[PDB]
């Protein structure tokens, strides 16, 4: 009936690199029309910090409006799991509506990176598969990439992280090129960030034996 | 308001194999305390059927009952695509609500399907990782299982489907196994069931090359 909240964390590569600009964001949705007014209050360990930026309102094909407020925050506060809050107020509610976000407790776990040729049934094909295999790793916050001679690679994707038997996580990320790239023998690479690497970043290659 | 009411399909496994029994399930929740009476028809296609087998409270602690009823449906109904739909009648909705659900319209395509070895580096481990690379599949629906010398495999877990680039769905399955049951060149076997294969089946394998 009334406004719904909605509280995501930063992107895994954001909280990974001081390069990076990682924020929490708080989403309102089905704002009421007849009362547009919202109000954010932001708090990093229930203490109140201030810098969280409104942005305008998005009206939506059904009548409401869609309100993101987006709180910056430090890489380490965030990879030290200190808890975000967000309070949204409005008077389409009775009650101001709270949500807290924080990483995944738990010690890190440092990601085991393969990277697996195609399967000789798929060298009959125009294009082909390479694999790379991301097991062991905790959190479940992580990125990956591919490239080839420096160049950012288009055409893969990437499994969510799948929940293992022992309460880490794993995915598999597929590149797929052309056969003849791979007959030819390019190297292909997997870059993949995680918080419990080394310099949070490593990178596994891959080429035709 | 009151009662929510949720539409599940069946297992794909069960809707590929005379064998099985696949079921279309409407959970009905948030049930009035005071009104208990919930009156469910169901729909093939527009046209009411009455085979569907209701039962009785499954009152979950909170102060309201939750009451489930099961749709037995035909394999070949299911694979043409005909839509089920689920109404849940009550006096304290103003309308019943309406739910369906239905095989994901598209036309079907045959999985590939590739194991794929450990890589050279997880050797080093005790427990190592075999593949398997089921990719070009529509619709989602799909199920993978692993076996050695005739028997279902304990240690396995396969990543949800996922959207690749051509509008088809991919996934990998991950068995892990000791790396002396793998040295010692124990045949080990992906099946994967769809019903864009022979059969709805097949089976791949894999051993020390
Ligand atoms: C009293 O409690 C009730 C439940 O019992 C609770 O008891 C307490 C004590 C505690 O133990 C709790 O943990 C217990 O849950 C409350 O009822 C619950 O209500 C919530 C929502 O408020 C229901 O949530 C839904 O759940 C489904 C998934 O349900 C499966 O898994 C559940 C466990 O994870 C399980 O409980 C269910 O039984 C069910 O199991 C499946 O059962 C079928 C048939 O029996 C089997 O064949 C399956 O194998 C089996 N699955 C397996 C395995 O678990 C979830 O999918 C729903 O999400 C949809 O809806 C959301 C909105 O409601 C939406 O946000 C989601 O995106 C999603 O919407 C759909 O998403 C996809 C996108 O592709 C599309 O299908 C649609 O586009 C989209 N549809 C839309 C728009 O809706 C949903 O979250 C919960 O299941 C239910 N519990 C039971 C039991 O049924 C009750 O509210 C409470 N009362 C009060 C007054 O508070
Ligand atoms: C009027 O329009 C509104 C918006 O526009 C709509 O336009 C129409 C034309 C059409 O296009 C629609 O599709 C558009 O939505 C509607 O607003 C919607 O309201 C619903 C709630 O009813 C919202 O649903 C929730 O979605 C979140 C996930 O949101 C992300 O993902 C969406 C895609 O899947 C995406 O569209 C969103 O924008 C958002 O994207 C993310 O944004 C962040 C911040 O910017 C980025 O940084 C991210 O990268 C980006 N993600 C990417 C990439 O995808 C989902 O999480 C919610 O599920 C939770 O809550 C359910 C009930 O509230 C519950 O049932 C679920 O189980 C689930 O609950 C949580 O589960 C997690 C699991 O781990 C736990 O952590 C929690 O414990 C648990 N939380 C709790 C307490 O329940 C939910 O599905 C929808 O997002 C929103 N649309 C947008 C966009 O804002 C409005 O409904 C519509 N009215 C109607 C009906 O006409």
């Amino acid at each position: 009936g009334g406004p719904s909240v909605f509280l995501f964390p930063p992107k895994p590569k954001d909280t990974l690199y001081i390069t990076r600009e990682p924020e929490v964001t708080c989403v309102v949705v089905d704002v009421s029309h007849e009362d547009p007014e919202v109000k954010f209050n932001w708090y990093v360990d229930g203490v109140e910090v201030h810098n969280a930026k409104t942005k305008p309102r998005e009206e939506q094909y059904n009548s409401t409006y869609r309100v993101v407020s987006v709180l910056t925050v430090l890489h380490q506060d965030w990879l030290n799991g200190k808890e975000y809050k967000c309070k949204v107020s409005n008077k389409a509610l009775p009650a101001p509506i709270e949500k807290t976000i924080s990483k995944a407790k738990g010690q890190p776990r440092e990601p085991q990176v393969y990277t697996l040729p195609p399967s000789r049934d798929e060298l009959t094909k125009n294009q082909v598969s390479l694999t790379c295999l991301v097991k062991g790793f905790y959190p479940s916050d992580i990125a990956v990439e591919w490239e080839s001679n420096g160049q950012p690679e288009n055409n893969y994707k990437t499994t969510p992280p799948v929940l293992d038997s022992d309460g880490s996580f794993f995915l598999y990320s597929k590149l797929t090129v052309d056969k003849s790239r791979w007959q030819q023998g390019n190297v292909f690479s997997c870059s993949v960030m995680h918080e419990a690497l080394h310099n949070h970043y490593t990178q596994k290659s891959l080429s035709l034996s």
